[PDB]
Parts: structure tokens; sequence; C-alpha cells
């Protein structure tokens, strides 16, 4: 009360040597109110994970594979610090796994069978665990032992660290399948030589491996990469043509106990002091007693892992999927029919219950799964637990930084050709009361505000984007006196006007009554000085059309819009008095389901779209009661997106800019973690 020493787990005799030498040296230049280091010794990395889980140790650095095993029940560890490997200014932490090949050898990923493979080694990420994991279900039966089936798949290979007596075929190119730099084709660089030399047809390596072996691009153009869509790309389009995105070397911590922040403090203070080129006393990435003790010797320092980043996310879908398949042999029995059912992500129980009903009517084509925030749902879509949800533009943006794709837009304009008509978008406006004559778009300092939610187009990204372009700081909660912006930090002023109780207060879901367009507006009625909503929200909640007590008798007449020019006009005059265009909300998913989601959803909306009336008794998809459940209440249909299937491409060039301009101000723990993976 308080303890500060980090109980670091060591493997070798040698590693335990440096661990205490590391402790001694920290004590020389770090004060007593800072972190120290203690050492625990166990027989292998396997024991260390067990150690940290049972709270008899705190941290250890691991390769991607062991990171997976560590996250598993009952270990439940999570990655907290990352080694990086480039310059301080463009630090490289992850590496993408790729399958390199000679230019114009006329085959794709789905034709690897019967070709000659070059690998880095067994247990290795890019050279084995990724390719074989992702090719697992095309391997011939029996797939036990894996090595045999792999041998039976390729027409000859080099598999390092494997066994040549049991399986000879893995060695035709490495006659002595040697787990050592002795054998010429070992590891990243050797595996590539294999391909370069002609031994093999495909080599499995990092994206950087080629660049480290061919400095000149005229040489690189003689190679290509195999993309997962059974197509080829040039070696410098790794980012859009890789297998999986491995992390290099990760310190992991207890998911509950920790000590997460401490671990960072120690390591950050370590790299400041004895890191790289730092001191000539102690060397954190070098040694006397053998190499890669505690950390890799090519490591240039550390970076903290954003707290939103659990292991599933860190390792990433394609990795996790890969390494899963290696252990649990689940493949379709025998073929996957055509389109299994879609997991829609309900936002807490209000949406769940609508979802659950939607499910019943769909005869097994739509399953429901809920999370309590949308970011949580987004992450669920990323990791496989979920498949699809519809999102405000500002959150499609985030989804898109997280590598998810817009599949179909919502459309709000009545038309005989609704499904095949891209709409320019809806209009973000700023609504106040006629009664409050005093207010103007300039005069807002020290007034009270109501937002749909943080990170949404009309409720945040647009209004605040502008505000930031004026005031020049992110502290919006000080420019306003107080407000309601569900998703704000519980003790900002922008949570003071929200209406939820007590944990639910300011929570960015329907349990909070000022959430969304209706909620933002209601906030304006009861508590605030200005709502930031879409252009239709007033009509939609006045003149009796919203029957709830608070809305029953409010009149359109009673409200006005603030225009940018400083003047103010009635609600219907939004075309002449809006803040910006807002990209229509849209549905998003991951690439491998874009197909089935587009198919199922048109199948689905023809049954339950705005065509249908007598919605009571029937199930009607796009009508909720004032709460935009699953979809906005005024959705007319879902529009196709031909070649407009990318968050940048979909949202357009204006919106992506404006949101980008706000990057500095972002508060979002998911955006941090996704752009950490990489922007
Ligand atoms: C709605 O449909 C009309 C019909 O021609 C079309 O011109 C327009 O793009 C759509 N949007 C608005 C705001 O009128
Ligand atoms: C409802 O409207 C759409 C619009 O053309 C139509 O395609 C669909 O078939 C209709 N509903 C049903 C249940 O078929
Ligand atoms: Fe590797
Ligand atoms: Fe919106």
């Amino acid at each position: 009360v308080p303890d500060k020493t980090v109980r670091w787990c060591a493997v070798s005799e040698h590693e335990a040597t440096k661990c205490q030498s590391f402790r001694d040296h920290m004590k020389s230049v770090i004060p007593s109110d800072g972190p120290s280091v203690a050492c625990v010794k166990k027989a292998s990395y396997l024991d260390c994970i067990r150690a940290i889980a049972a709270n008899e140790a705190d941290a250890v650095t691991l390769d991607a594979g062991l990171v997976y095993d560590a996250y598993l029940a009952p270990n439940n560890l999570k990655p907290v610090v990352a080694e990086f490997y480039g310059s301080k200014e463009d630090p490289q932490t992850f590496y993408y796994a790729v399958a390199v090949v000679k230019k114009d050898s006329g085959f794709q990923m789905n034709q690897l069978r019967g070709k000659k493979s070059c690998h880095t080694g067994l247990g290795r990420s890019a050279g084995w665990n990724i390719p074989i994991g992702l090719l697992y279900c095309d391997l011939p039966e029996p797939r036990k032992p894996l090595e045999k089936a792999v041998a039976n798949f390729f027409s000859g290979s080099c598999a390092p660290c494997a066994d040549g007596t049991d399986f000879p075929q893995l060695c035709q190119l490495c006659p002595g399948c040697g787990c050592s730099t002795l054998n010429q084709y070992f590891g990243y660089s050797g595996a590539f030589k294999c391909l370069k030399d002609g031994a093999g047809d495909v080599a499995f390596v990092k994206h950087s491996t080629i660049f480290e072996n061919l400095a000149n691009k005229a040489d690189r153009d003689q190679y290509e990469l195999l993309c997962l869509d059974n197509t080829r790309k040039p070696v410098d389009e790794y980012k859009d043509c890789h297998l999986a995105q491995v992390p290099s070397h990760t310190v992991v911590a207890r998911s509950m106990g920790g000590k997460e922040d401490l671990i960072w403090e120690l390591l950050n203070q370590a790299q400041e002091h004895f890191g790289k080129d730092k001191s000539k006393e102690f060397q954190l990435f070098s040694s006397p007693h053998g190499k890669d003790l505690l950390f890799k010797d090519s490591a240039h320092g550390f970076l903290k892992v954003p707290p939103r980043m659990d292991a599933k996310m860190y390792l990433g879908y394609e990795y996790v999927t890969a390494i899963r398949n290696l252990r649990e042999g689940t493949c379709p029995e025998a073929p996957t029919d055509e389109c299994k059912p879609v997991k829609w992500c309900a936002l807490s129980h209000h949406e769940r219950l609508k979802c659950d009903e939607w499910s019943v009517n769909s005869v097994g084509k739509i399953e429901c799964v809920s999370a309590e925030t949308t970011e949580d749902c987004i992450a669920k879509i990323m990791n496989g637990e979920a498949d699809a949800m519809s999102l405000d533009g500002g959150f499609v943006y985030i989804a898109g930084k997280c590598g998810l794709v817009p599949v179909l837009a919502e459309n709000y304009n009545k038309s005989d050709n609704c499904e095949d008509t891209p709409e320019a978008g809806y209009f973000a406006v700023a609504v106040v009361k006629k009664s409050a004559s005093d207010l103007t778009w300039d005069n807002l300092k020290g007034k009270k505000s109501c937002h749909t939610a943080v990170g949404r187009t009309a409720g945040w990204n647009i209004p605040m984007g502008l505000l930031y372009n004026k005031i020049n700081h992110c502290r919006f909660d000080e420019f306003f006196s107080e407000g309601c912006a569900p998703g704000s930090k519980k003790d900002s002023s922008l949570c003071k006007l929200c209406m939820g109780s007590g944990l639910n207060l300011c929570e960015p879901n329907n349990k909070e009554g000022y959430y969304g367009y209706t909620g933002a507006f209601r906030c304006l009625v009861e508590k605030g000085d200005v709502a930031f909503v879409k252009h239709q929200t007033v009509p939609q909640n006045t003149g009796g059309k919203n029957p709830d007590p608070w809305a029953k008798n409010l009149n359109e007449k009673d409200y006005e819009l603030l225009c940018l020019d400083g003047t103010r006009k009635p609600v219907e005059e939004y075309a002449n008095c809006h803040l910006a265009r807002a990209p229509n909300h849209a549905v998003v998913t991951r690439k491998d389901k874009e197909a089935c989601v587009h198919k199922i959803l048109r199948q689905q909306q023809h049954l339950f779209g705005s065509n249908v009336t007598d919605c009571s008794g029937n199930f009607c998809l796009f009508r909720s009661e004032t709460k935009d459940l699953l979809f906005r209440d005024d959705t007319v249909c879902l529009a196709k997106l031909h070649d407009r299937n990318t968050y940048e491409k979909y949202l357009g060039e204006e919106y992506v800019k404006a949101v980008g301009n706000l990057r500095k101000c972002s508060t979002s723990s998911l955006l941090e973690a996704c752009t950490f993976r990489r922007p």
C-alpha cells in the first residue's frame, strides 16, 4: 500500500542473470517512489503464463503464438506492452505474413496444392502457423499428424524444425530439415532464398523480408504476393495483400490483477535510461550471457498497448482463425452450403428484443447477439462473435479504421427506385427554442448542449469539428457550461444533464434516455440550450407523432435552427440552415461476409421493409418507436453499394477529412487500438 515492484518471469539461467542485473541498475537511477523489478524463475514460457495467472508473477515478453495460449482460459492474460523495431519516428511493432512468389507463375492461393513450398520454420507465425492454419481445411484427410497432411499437400517443401525420418517430403528442398542457420534456407531470409534460387514456387515470410534481401525495386518487380482473394499483387502492396498481421514480441499481464500501468512505467522509464544508444553501463536489448534475454536484441524500445486491445484484437481475426483451426479440427461436414445465418449486433436489451423478434421471423437466417456499447459491437464484429450492424457514419468511419466494410446504406428519401439510388446524405442541424431568442452559432460559449452521442455525425463530429476549427482546443466540456453527450467520461460536464440512473447515466445506449436523435432533442426540451441532431428529428417528435408524455404537445413552430451565418431559421428551412451534409447511416461487416450479408438483407427487407403496412401483428423492420432500434426509424430501404465498398470511398472525401481534422480530439478507446494495429 502501495507496492511498485514488477515481478518479471525469467526463463533461462541466463535470463534470470540479466533480470537481477536489470533490477540492480534500475535501483541506481530510479527513485523509491517509482517501479523496481523482481525476478521469478520457472522452467519454460508455459510455466511463466501459469505463474502470472495464479498471481505469483507479473509480466513476461512473448512471441505471438504463446500470446494466444496465454489469453486462453484459465490463464486469461492480455498483452500490455509491445516491442518496436524501426525508428523512433516510424516504429514497427507488427509484421504482416505474406506468401511471396515469382512473377507470372500463373497460380493463386487456391492453387497452392501440388506446389513446392518454402517456410521459415515450425511454430513460426508467417512461415507456418498462418499459411497452414488458413489452408488447414483443404489439407487432405487425415489432418493428424499435421506434418503428414502438409507433406501430402505440397509436392515437396522445406519445413525447418520438422522431422525428416517420419515425414521425408517436407525436406526435398532442405534434405536435412535443420532447425538452424547452418542449413541455407532456414528462417525468414533462407525461406526467401529458396524461392529466389528456384528450389520452391512460394515462400512464406514477412512483408519486410524481401526488402531486406532486394534493395532495388527492379528486382522486386520480378516477384508478386498471393492475396487471399485468389489474386496477385506487387510486393509493396503488403498492406492490401497479406495473410495475417502478426505482433512481434509482447509483454503480457493479468487481465484483472495487472499491473498493466506499473509494467509500462517500469519499461518506459527503462528505455529512457538503458534502452538504445542510451547508456554504456547497462544494455536492455543486449547482454553478456547469451542473446534475446528478456527481449529481442533488435528491439528499439517499447510502446504501450491501448487498453481496449484484448488479445483477440491484438493478434487479430485472421491470426486467431488460423491458430484455432490448427488445434480444433472443425471444418464443414462436408461443404458449407451457401449462406449460414448472420449474427446481428443488438445494442443492449432495447435493441436485443427487436432483434430477437426479427430473428424469429427470419426462419433461421438472422441470429442475435448484443453488446452494451457500439464500439463493443464493432469489436465483436471484428473478432467473429458477431457479423453485422448498422451504424452512424461517424462510427462506420471507426469500423473502417478497424478494417470493416460498408455493405449497404440506409436510405431516407422516398422513391420508386430506392434500392439502386445513392443518396447525397442527410443534414446535420443545430436546434434551439424560439423562446431563447438570445442564442446564435457564435454565442454558444457557456451554454448547455445535447448530443446524440460522442463520435456520431450530427451529434458530435460535425458540430464539434466546426467548434474545434474555431476555439483551437479539444476541451469542449469547458466551452459548454454543461451538457449531455452519451459516451463522455462519467465526470465531464457533458454528462451532467443526462437522465440515466445510476450506472446507466450518460451510457451510450437506450438505458440512457437522452441517447440518439430523439434523446438529444428531448434533452433540449427539458434541460439544454441546443440539440445537435439530424434535420428531421423535430418533425418526427412533434405534432403528436411521438406519443410519449414529454413530446405529446410540442409543436414544430416552437423550434428554430442555428445557421452558420449567425442568423436562425425555422425547422423546414434546413437546406438553407444546416451545419454539414451527413453520410447516410450504413451497415458494415468483415470482408468474408459482405457476400452473405448483402444477399440475406435484401432477401430480408423485401419481407419486412417499408413496403409492409399494418405493422402491428406483422413484424416491420424499419419502424421502431422513437428509438431507432437496429435501424433509423425513417429508413425507407437499404441501398446497394457497387464499388463504393470502403469507409473512405463510402463516406466520401469531405466527411473523412472533417473526422480526420478531429483526430487530435478523439476520446475513443477502439479507434486508438485499431489505429495502433495500423491506420
Ligand atoms: C429525393 O428524390 C428526388 C426525386 O427526384 C431527388 O431529386 C433527390 O435527389 C432526393 N433527395 C432530396 C433531398 O430531394
Ligand atoms: C415489398 O416491396 C418490395 C419493393 O418492390 C418488393 O420487392 C417486395 O417483394 C415486397 N414484399 C414482399 C413480401 O414481397
Ligand atoms: Fe515471426
Ligand atoms: Fe447519424
